[PDB]
């Protein structure tokens, strides 16, 4: 509950009422990562289901449908990448102090890493994940983990 659900591959990642989806690329040329889309609809089998596991001093976040890891992009966004990279796929997961909400943060020595920030990309959506400086009162930065056979079945 202030507990991160590890090794539970049916876990949904929520911001508010929306949950995170990811899909494997259909592009032919080399792809640098796919968007993490927050909504209340799921695009493909298991696209909304995530596995969180320890990785060194942090965590790795894996999508069961896309076979991608959530990763720090070079453009201050969070994208799903098809191969694990320890330099981009490790996250700090820090309890916010409220409820069951957490911040998912770029690892940074001394703290202060930028955090997952769920925002519409345009007035027409979609709503995706950015890496912005932490504002402790910003609802768009608060992440919750909804466990299968608890909040939903």
């Amino acid at each position: 509950a202030r507990k991160i659900p590890l090794d539970l591959p049916g876990t949904r990642i929520l911001n508010g009422a929306n949950w995170a989806n990811n899909s494997a690329t259909e592009n032919l040329a080399t792809n640098s990562g796919t968007l993490i889309i927050f909504d209340q609809s799921t695009p493909g089998q298991d696209a909304d289901r995530w596995l969180i596991h320890n990785y060194l001093d942090g965590y790795k976040i894996f999508n069961m449908g896309s076979n991608n890891w959530a990763s720090v992009s070079r453009g201050n966004t969070v994208l799903g990448v098809s191969e694990f990279d320890g330099q981009t796929c490790k996250w700090s997961i820090e309890y916010s102090g409220n409820g069951e909400e957490f911040w998912i943060r770029v690892p940074r020595e001394g703290g202060g890493g930028a955090v997952w920030t769920i925002k519409p990309a345009s007035s027409q959506g979609p709503t995706t994940v950015f890496l912005d400086l932490l504002k402790e009162t910003d609802p768009n930065q608060r992440i919750k983990f909804a466990v299968e056979n608890l909040y939903f079945q």
